[PDB]
């Protein structure tokens, strides 16, 4: 089997990307965002603290006849943004793109923290990071792609994330026409439950490459790019009157600036962030100053590739016996 589904930024600054995921019997379909570096399956719900839900489309499961109560089963996540959510557990029917698990552990939430309720776009999380992270006691379940994994075509998925436009997330194939040239594939350890993996170096806009390895996360659930202090700072270098705000929390740079890329290293292969891609905008409403799109990891404690490396590529998220991870321009 395979599945294919198109992910659309939530905003205008691709602050995260939303895909339409079938939960229950008959459909009740809700815009999860899609999160590598997490492994819980949870939505807003009947359930949910009704003072923490605005806008959002819940999951009723009382309304499903295939939702089934996991008796005895808890969950309750925190992120590294410092948002978090919490509650019960049904195993229900779940489509994603014409792919259908059945019996996957659709985590209800009873509470969500404010940065979810004040996000009316998005109605809960599907975790593709390894079954190792799903916090779900005391019977820990399983991804909704380890759950796939066998039925497969082949036991991978893709994403295709779009700047300021839809991308697409493919399970169980590759499509050979969604990048240029090859795919190069890279070693995953998953002894933190990530897609960890290890680049090669980096280059600043034409600047020559630096080769030195930096171990990091393929996180589509993280908007930005956060990279150790020593490389963030030869970026934000190259922008004038760019400069780290601790009161903005991170680097800042005049909203007059055309932005150099950014280029990681894949193996021997190159991927090229568009200077216009590590843009987000105005700190605040009308303001001249911007945020950066590459910011320092240091006191995360992980470097993180999130959304904003990984648009500029196609990715391969293999799950064979020994996971890979692939990255292709396009």
């Amino acid at each position: 089997s395979t599945g294919s589904a198109t992910t659309t930024p939530i905003d205008s600054l691709d602050d995260a990307y939303i895909t339409p995921v079938q939960i229950g019997t008959p459909a009740q379909t809700l815009n999860l965002d899609f999160d590598t570096g997490s492994s819980d399956l949870w939505v807003f719900s009947s359930e949910t603290t009704a003072s923490e839900v605005d806008g959002q489309t819940i999951y009723t499961p009382s309304k499903s006849t295939t939702a089934k109560l996991l008796s005895g089963a808890t969950w309750s996540i925190s992120y590294g943004d410092g948002s978090s959510s919490s509650g019960d557990v049904y195993t229900d029917t779940v489509s994603v793109g014409g792919l259908t698990v059945t019996g996957q552990a659709v985590e209800s939430a009873k509470k969500v923290s404010s940065s979810f309720t004040e996000d009316s776009t998005i109605d809960g999380l599907l975790g593709l990071a390894f079954s190792t992270l799903n916090t779900v006691s005391p019977t820990q379940q399983k991804t909704f792609f380890d759950n796939a994994k066998a039925s497969l075509d082949s036991p991978v998925f893709t994403a295709d994330l779009g700047y300021h436009a839809p991308g697409t997330y493919n399970f169980g194939f590759i499509d050979t026409t969604a990048y240029t040239g090859s795919i190069t594939y890279t070693a995953v350890s998953t002894k933190q439950g990530f897609w960890e993996w290890t680049s090669t170096g980096y280059a600043v806009g034409s600047g020559t490459f630096k080769s030195t390895s930096i171990d990091g996360i393929a996180d589509t659930g993280t908007t930005l790019l956060y990279l150790p202090a020593t490389v963030v700072s030869a970026y934000w270098a190259q922008v004038s009157g760019a400069k780290s705000s601790s009161s903005v929390g991170g680097y800042v740079f005049p909203c007059s600036a055309t932005l150099p890329s950014f280029t990681f290293g894949v193996g021997s292969a190159r991927i090229v962030i568009p200077g216009d891609y590590i843009d987000f905008g105005p700190i605040s409403t009308g303001s001249s100053s911007c945020f950066g799109g590459i910011q320092s990891s240091a006191g995360i404690g992980i470097n993180i590739f999130g959304d904003v490396a990984l648009k500029a590529a196609f990715v391969v998220f293999n799950g064979a016996t020994t996971p890979t991870l692939g990255f292709a321009s396009k």
